[PDB]
């Protein structure tokens, strides 16, 4: 729709980028003169998505390409946006003619308004493939005064991986399994700050430890692939010399409900000489 984003998935504490697009502005509308467009943009919680305020880039475009770049500012002047940002969400109102009434506009024939901006992605961000009101936002577009356009709507996305560690023989699920995660460019994942997915040294990576349900949980990963790099075996378990890959979106395996955001590898591990004696 008039309402999209830079990438297909993200990781925590990456920037977003949005783009909106309306084109259909011209001067009239119905038989009123069109003196402003006003868009709206009711971000998700900024838990969710943090706007970065001050972000914009808005642009008119005319019907042979021409660009227009508007400054922000709150005369009703050719060139001019105004802006009011309040509670993650902003409002811009972009000056279409001098006056109200019949001329004194600023624009000719057919244009396409664009606003381009920022957020970043935070942990509050739930995982999947599903319908998820909580990561999406909505901008409207309308001239003049009114308010009933139905909007734009998109939905940002992240991946989890849920890691079940077991016994290779006898399927028990194993708790105190250390794990890091790497990624498919030689780094590690360090998640120490909840808001952002870092990718460095191995010694600067979060530890893991499989629960007494035998399980990790990693949510908040952009698709791609990964690999499961055991530090410390279960007790009495021998230390796994080889990661183990698990592909996140397009390509994946072990999905919850058929949805390759939601992917749930198991690892098996090797008893040690002394627990099968
Ligand atoms: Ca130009
Ligand atoms: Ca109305
Ligand atoms: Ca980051």
């Amino acid at each position: 729709g008039g309402k999209t984003v830079d990438q297909k998935t993200y990781s925590v504490g990456d920037t977003v980028k949005y783009t909106i697009t309306y084109k259909n502005a011209v001067n009239y509308h119905g038989t009123e003169k069109v003196y402003q467009y006003v868009i709206k943009d009711t971000m998700p919680s900024a838990s969710v998505v943090d706007l970065n305020e001050g972000s914009y880039e808005v642009t008119i475009t005319d019907g042979s390409g021409n660009i227009t770049t508007l400054t922000q500012g709150s005369e009703k002047a050719t060139g001019k946006y105004n802006l009011l940002e309040e509670n993650n969400n902003f409002t811009i109102t972009i000056p279409w003619a001098a006056t109200n009434t019949p001329d004194d506009f600023f624009y000719k024939g057919i244009n396409t308004i664009t606003v381009t901006y920022t957020g970043v992605l935070k942990s509050g961000a739930k995982p999947g493939s599903a319908d998820l009101p909580e990561n999406t936002n909505i901008a409207t577009i309308n001239p003049n005064t009114s308010n009933d356009d139905p909007g734009q709507k998109v939905t940002v996305r992240d991946g989890q991986i849920t890691i079940k560690k077991i016994d290779g023989s006898t399927k028990a699920s194993l708790q105190g399994a250390i794990f890091v995660l790497k990624n498919a460019t030689g780094q590690f994942l360090n998640f120490n700050d909840t808001n952002n997915v870092e990718w460095g040294t191995e010694a600067n990576a979060t530890e893991y430890t499989t629960g007494a349900d035998g399980i990790i949980t990693i949510t908040g990963l952009k698709e791609g692939t990964y690999y499961l790099v055991e530090k410390k075996a279960p007790l009495g378990y021998n230390l796994l010399d080889n990661s183990q890959k698990v592909i996140l979106g397009d390509g994946a395996t072990d999905t919850t409900n058929s949805d390759n955001l939601l992917v749930n590898p198991t690892v098996e591990n090797n008893k040690g000489t002394e627990l099968p004696s």
